[PDB]
């Protein structure tokens, strides 16, 4: 199933966030309406902010989280949350290598800001 | 029914980070085993990583998140996802006043590290 | 924080299917824009369905879970989860005594349907 | 990254509940410890409930859910949801064909009971 795509509504703040937890450098690629809208970069294996962000969804509102270690694509796991009818999490993890704890990079979407 | 309170897995690092979307600062505590471990403090409207933390959730793995404002507690609301069976968020939201968006402040807290 | 509100696609269909997990006999009401359009009502402890159908969200889409006991509402718990950006899940538990486990009425409203 | 495999608290009952949504007859089975342990078929378009049933985790916990039509394996997409860090919900939807809507077969299972 494809992993790391979500719609949020259209024109609308949210956040990005990106943590590190491996021995290789993580780059994480979002992309609103297919676009590159920000790019984070990285090492850590200390959960590290590698970079965080605020973006617009769009007239489309399509949002999607891309993960590559040295041009390699890592797996991706993800799923949205909503808390209360009103609070969303869209949330991403990757995997580069062979252990599959997918926290390689790691990705936090939040919505609505403000 | 409680909120913002979480078993995590015995002596694990976690991560723990809090974003803040309100016109009124934000204060967030963290418990391991009932007792404060992490404070985080800032005020935006614009999703401000206000902190992060790595911390251990020590011998009974329980973790609380606490959130006030002008000195009164927010009302909370929290849930926990698991996605491919290892890569855990625990994931709060915070109201301190009228309008229900329950983004005040936003915790989430990640694990395993490393 | 308000528990057991979802906010569905207008005009969508959806699944509701309740569960019951308790000495006491579980009536839940299931609301479509703040009018009751199905009510289900049983006794288990071994988590039976006691009801389960196919509803509209409507031109507003607003679907509310409440569950009474012995004759008062029960405390709720819910969240919604969507996997791989299609598959959506509002869940709902409740609390009608004093052990909190939350689940002596669980409903699960699934969409899209067909 | 593997989907349709939870870890259950060992020798604890859990519900597992099976619907469809496609033209196609849908067979789900869910095995504990690797051993099918029950086994549901069925079509609908109408989110039929296609089987409930109450199963115990046994000593390993491991809980797979597997879904096929006339013995073809459908893609699946999972993830698990905790409420009040204490009702817990493990979720699978699966695909068939081509249209991705990942509602062919629906399996929830909810733990605890009683
Ligand atoms: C230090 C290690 O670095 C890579 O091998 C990661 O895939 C592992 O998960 C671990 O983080
Ligand atoms: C700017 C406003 O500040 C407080 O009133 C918050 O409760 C509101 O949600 C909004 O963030
Ligand atoms: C058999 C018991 O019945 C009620 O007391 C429920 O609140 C309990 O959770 C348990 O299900
Ligand atoms: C009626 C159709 O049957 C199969 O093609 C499913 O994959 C479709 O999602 C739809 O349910
Ligand atoms: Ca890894
Ligand atoms: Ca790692
Ligand atoms: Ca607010
Ligand atoms: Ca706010
Ligand atoms: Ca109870
Ligand atoms: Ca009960
Ligand atoms: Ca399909
Ligand atoms: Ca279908």
């Amino acid at each position: 199933a494809t992993q790391g795509v979500f719609t949020l509504p259209a024109n609308t703040r949210f956040g990005v966030t990106a943590f590190a937890n491996s021995s290789g450098t993580q780059t994480v690629n979002v992309l609103v309406n297919n676009e590159t809208a920000a790019t984070f970069s990285g090492q850590s294996t200390n959960n590290a902010v590698i970079g965080t962000q605020v973006l617009n969804s769009g007239s489309s509102g399509k949002v999607q989280v891309q993960v590559s270690v040295n041009g390699r694509p890592s797996d991706l796991v993800s799923a949205q949350v909503i808390l209360t009818n009103e609070l969303n999490f869209a949330l991403v993890g990757s995997e580069d290598g062979t252990d599959n704890d997918y926290n390689d990079a790691v990705v936090v979407i939040n919505w609505p800001l403000g």
